[PDB]
């Protein structure tokens, strides 16, 4: 029922803040966006740019995806992101995350008609 595009929006878009809210940000967002349901998702990135800006990346620099597919695109501009990485002390269901804020180029996989982000591949 949830499209691939909607799932990318749920897992990776947070336009509501310019940067990471706090040291707390990942613990809160990873649960609220339902990334801690069946396991602790080990690593996840949120993008603090408009949806339009992130969708636009599908028309930007074509690059190889990490899995070898060709449908990945790197932003020409840096973007505000937050990396969430599970701690070594993290035990499901109390999933614990290190929140790291950065400004980096993002790489997304795009699919569909219309052609939209469906997977967050990397930042660089």
């Amino acid at each position: 029922k949830e499209t691939a595009a909607a799932k990318f929006e749920r897992q990776h878009m947070d336009s509501s803040t310019s940067a990471a809210s706090s040291s707390n940000y990942c613990n809160q967002m990873m649960k609220s966006r339902n990334l801690t349901k069946d396991r602790c998702k080990p690593v996840n990135t949120f993008v603090h740019e408009s949806l339009a800006d992130v969708q636009a990346v599908c028309s930007q620099k074509n690059v190889a995806c990490k899995n070898g597919q060709t449908n990945c695109y790197q932003s020409y501009s840096t973007m505000s992101i937050t990396d969430c990485r599970e701690t070594g002390s993290s035990k499901y269901p109390n999933c614990a995350y290190k929140t790291t804020q950065a400004n980096k180029h993002i790489i997304v996989a795009c699919e569909g008609n219309p052609y939209v982000p469906v997977h967050f591949d990397a930042s660089v």
